[PDB]
């Protein structure tokens, strides 16, 4: 069904900002799990899944629509060096990615893409809820002490 | 069945009470929760369900005696903004709860009323658990310290 | 998360009407349990239950937001002293919820807060069935008389 | 295999009165749930998924018989506005449909399609039963009163 | 609880839509099954059951929303003579009627319905899936060539 | 119980169709798996089983109406050479079958011999179906081609 | 445990070529699905995921021995426009692959880092099981011919 093209644009936009998450994700996971905070790597294992998940309804999506999914540009990947840095960057990364969530949102509402629309929303709230899951986190470091929340995040 | 008015009053007095406490434990429920301190946020979620039981035996007693309960006057919410003063605003709270169980169970025994007297002991008994909870509480966060208590409340 | 000024005092306007609701419902529902009218009795109750389960979703937005849940204001309470009065006071009630409901809606859409938007569609949908349920219990008591409603909800 | 002509335009003239009925019970089945009394609502609904597997079978004898089936055409459908009134329509319906069965029947049997006839005989014997319940929940809205009736049809 | 009324107008085009296309995939359905093409006629059957429980929503929204349900307007069906037709004529139904979905969306956003625009979005995502399934059949017909795409739908 | 004898001579030339049935639908079953074409074998197979049944309530009827079963004379089998001429000498035979039938059952109409005619209605039932499945079966060599319709039928 | 750098630089350089193979089969996979050729789009899922389970093991390996995974740089996916180009671009990367493999384990041999050459010797037999599988839908297509290949593929 022949998609308007700055909608496909966008998702392919959204599409490159989980691909970058992915990778990320999973990076930081098997790191956490070289250090033996496999708690930490279990989580952060799962995100890089959900987001495989978002991205591959984007590629269907995009398909169904008539565009060409574009896998082959992947964008910097923010790697921490300490857990502090890494759910930082973590973070930086899911507010990027819900700025470009917004835009496109709009985009799909002025051109009647409902259901585009719908599927951004649903990846949006999912992000928030990545979002809420990172500050939380950095507000524990701060609140019980970098040593205890790794000791917390070793089984 | 025509209760004594002044029995009325108190209960109606022990209602207000259980109302401030239901939204106040919910609220801290919440934070907690908003925090990653899910295991206190549990915890005060069952004692927000505690007062809400304790709310409904009331609401009965009260219509079963022909009186008005007032479910409209809610009296001052105790918010703390950490989880020391959280503790201790549910246990300044309990403790005038307390004080005003009490004084309708001594009334209760005066016009005979002794099925009222047994709900507000029922009630009080709820309640110093409460007051035992909480008070162990506090005396945790000087025995294992904060940090600890903190971390030990986030799975 | 830092949330939209405005979009928070839309947010605790519907929290604060969900907790007028919570408690009406409640009260009436005992009303109606004290009356014999137990079918009525439990139907109200779960409504109640019902507000409760938006009010903590309110309330988990909010504090992600961070903005303070206001659970301390408590408006006015519509009680009926008769069954289809109380059945007008909770379709009175509604009526004014769903209206702030779509205010706050307007405003997320413009300031482009689609998670918040989608929370409160979602508030929206259950009050419009609980709206169709009200309305039609007053159409009943028209199409079979009050003394057959009454009946019917004995049970 | 060919049918006669004459049956086919029968078996659609049928076809149509059952896609009326379905409609018609259908909307009836809806404003009942609308005003609160589901178990006229269930068993209205019920009337119209059975005038759906009738018309099914008809479409299924047309196609065999090499015509085509007619879903394009509706005829008017009898909306009632009040309990009694719906019942009375779907009645009326009724008593309609019956008699357009008994004359296909008659031309079935003249044309020696005794299969069209078998299925429009269990088609007629369903719509003779709907009209037993019809003409029994009129009489007991006499009976009982209306307001008793609608009261025994609030709850499933 | 009165409804805005061109909302309830947007909803009564919707239904219709949706009313052609049960009566339309019914048929489809049948056909196939005459043909021995029992996959698609599987299919397409549960596709008119589909299009049901969106009128099904439809009639209960308008019904709450104080408006008729309009069940008796009847628009064209687009019959095909042939599988490639039939798709074809079931892909152009959809397209318009996910024209009319999204005006009525626009009309239940700028009124603040924003309840029934929920409802019409999920019938949109319904309407956009099965215009995936159909251009995919259309596709597998030009890729697999007709006969194989025909014996690969004898068998359910 | 004596029948009618016209009715009994209609009855016996049902079974005679009905035995020809049985014993072309068994060769053409067993020539089919000979090929290799196992689905329309079995297929074919049940075909001729189906038949038997016709003409065991046959048999049984004609007895009970104190007639003579003739299982004597077997008539012309119209057996194929190829699966196409296989299916089409089923539908001629039958097209022939249904002829039969019918007058069979005018006849019984006019002797008032109404369980015979409900027993042949209910076999002319069962044959139409079978014609069904024949007029299908030519239309899909047609529509798929004979070497895609082969396919379908080898296992 | 400090790995040797050269050791370290090839897991990274076959960690490379997995995630080339990881989006090009997913892509190349929901094109299928997308196509209606399931059977085609579930196989190639199936092989993006273990291309995934491969990455994962080179990345373990590669911090274990205190090297840094290079999930960074993407190299050229090879994309078709139709189903032998997509089979044929997936053989095209393989053959890459297993050269590297077959690079990296000379090296890991001549410093005697056995378990590093264990992994990608099992991976190495994982990519030939996947030429084999290519090998064979790419003879399949001349000896059925492509529409019969492609019929056989759009039912899993
Ligand atoms: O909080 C409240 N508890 C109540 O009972 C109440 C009200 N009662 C109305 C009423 C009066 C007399 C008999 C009745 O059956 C009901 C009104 C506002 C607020 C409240
Ligand atoms: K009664
Ligand atoms: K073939």
């Amino acid at each position: 069904m022949k998609g308007d093209k700055k909608v496909i644009q966008h998702l392919n936009k959204i599409l490159g900002n989980e691909l970058i998450a992915i990778n990320q994700y999973f990076l930081h996971s098997r790191m956490w799990n070289d250090w033996g905070l496999k708690r930490l790597g279990a989580h952060e294992y799962h995100e890089s899944i959900d987001e495989m998940k978002h991205a591959d309804k984007l590629i269907e999506r995009i398909l169904f629509l008539e565009g060409l999914p574009n896998l082959q540009d992947l964008g910097k990947l923010l790697i921490g060096e300490n857990t502090q840095e890494m759910l930082q960057c973590d973070l930086n990364l899911e507010l990027k990615a819900t700025k470009d969530l917004r835009e496109a949102i709009v985009h799909c509402e002025q051109v009647h893409d409902y259901v585009s629309r719908d599927l951004l929303k649903d990846i949006l709230e999912s992000e928030e809820e990545h979002i809420d899951y990172l500050e939380t986190q950095l507000g524990l470091i701060q609140k019980v002490g970098l040593e205890n929340y790794l000791q917390s995040h070793m089984h």
